[PDB]
This record gives C-alpha cells, structure tokens and sequence, in this order.
C-alpha cells in the first residue's frame, strides 16, 4: 500500500544506497549484530566474528550485506509488485536460514539507521516515513508468504 509518491520518495533515498551497495550493507548487517547479538547465530560462517572490529574486517561479512541489498533493491524496485522477487527470498529464508519474522523487524530497523546515519539530509521525514512503509510492506508480505508455506508469520 504505498502512494507513488512514497514510491518514489523510496526509490529516491535507495539510489544513495545503490552507490555504495556493500558499504551500507557491511553497515546493517553489522548494526543488526551489534544491536541484536542472537541473529548473529543464523550465520553459520561468522561465529568466530567477537568484535565490531573482526566484523568491520570480514570480507564474507561483507559481501552477504551487499548479496543481502542488492536483492532489497530488487524487491523495492518493483513497488509492491514484487511477488517474483519476494516469493524465493521468503522461500529460503523460512526453509534454509530459519529465519523468524522479529528478525525482518530488526533488520528493517538496521537499514532506518543505517539510512539516517549516513544520509541524514537526504532522508527527512517524509522519505524516513515511506522507507518505513516500504520495508512493513516487504515484512508484511514475507510474514503471508511464510504463512503459506505452513510457517509463522
Ligand atoms: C532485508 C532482509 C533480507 C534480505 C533482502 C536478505 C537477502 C538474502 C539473500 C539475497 C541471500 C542469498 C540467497 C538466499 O539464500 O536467499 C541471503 C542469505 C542468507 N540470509 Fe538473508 N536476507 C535478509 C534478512 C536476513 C536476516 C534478518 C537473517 C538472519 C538474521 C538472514 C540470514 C541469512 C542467511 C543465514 C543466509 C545464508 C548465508 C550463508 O549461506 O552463509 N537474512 N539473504
């Protein structure tokens, strides 16, 4: 349900990330960790990351991240017609990641922060309002998309 508009006060804001894809995903990944220890242990690989020090120098991390929001842009792009894009993410993520509905909460907000920290001009309230629109839509589709595969939403 976003306004084009919203849409485009999103698609706006998301082409600051677009220019630096794996920098701001390194960024929530780290803060969904730092803020957030236990989702840390969905990540089979990054056990042994103790600090924010050792997670700042993971390349692996890194590159989840940017895996991670080049497929968040994907979903964003498409403005609420994202079946496609959306279906195969919650697919693997209730299946092969185990990944509770909370957790997309926390993550969504990494991403406000991450936005906020680094683009504090470009991402007033109105874009800080439809990216939070935007990324409840995704949650929200993610949790029905469980709900049909016989999971919680
Ligand atoms: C904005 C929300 C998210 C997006 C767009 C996203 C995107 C992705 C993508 C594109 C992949 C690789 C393809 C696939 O397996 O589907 C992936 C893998 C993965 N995701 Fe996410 N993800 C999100 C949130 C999460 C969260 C919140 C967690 C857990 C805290 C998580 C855990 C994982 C794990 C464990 C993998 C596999 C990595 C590996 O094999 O080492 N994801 N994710």
């Amino acid at each position: 349900g976003l306004s084009d508009g919203e849409w485009q006060l999103v698609l706006n804001v998301w082409g600051k990330v677009e220019a630096d894809v794996a920098g701001h995903g390194q960024e929530v990944l780290i803060r969904l960790f730092k803020g957030h220890p236990e989702t840390l242990e969905k990540f089979d690989k990054f056990k042994h990351l103790k600090s924010e020090d050792e997670m700042k120098a993971s390349e692996d991390l890194k590159k989840h991240g940017n895996t991670n929001l080049t497929a968040l842009g994907g979903i964003l792009k498409k403005k609420g017609h994202h079946e496609a894009e959306l279906t195969p993410l919650a697919q693997s993520h209730a299946t092969k990641h185990k990944i509770p509905v909370k957790y997309l909460e926390f993550i969504s907000e990494a991403i406000i922060q991450v936005l906020q920290s680094k683009h504090p001009g470009d991402f007033g309230a109105d874009a800080q309002g439809a990216m939070s629109k935007a990324l409840e839509l995704f949650r929200n589709d993610m949790a029905a998309k469980y709900k049909e595969l016989g999971f919680q939403g």
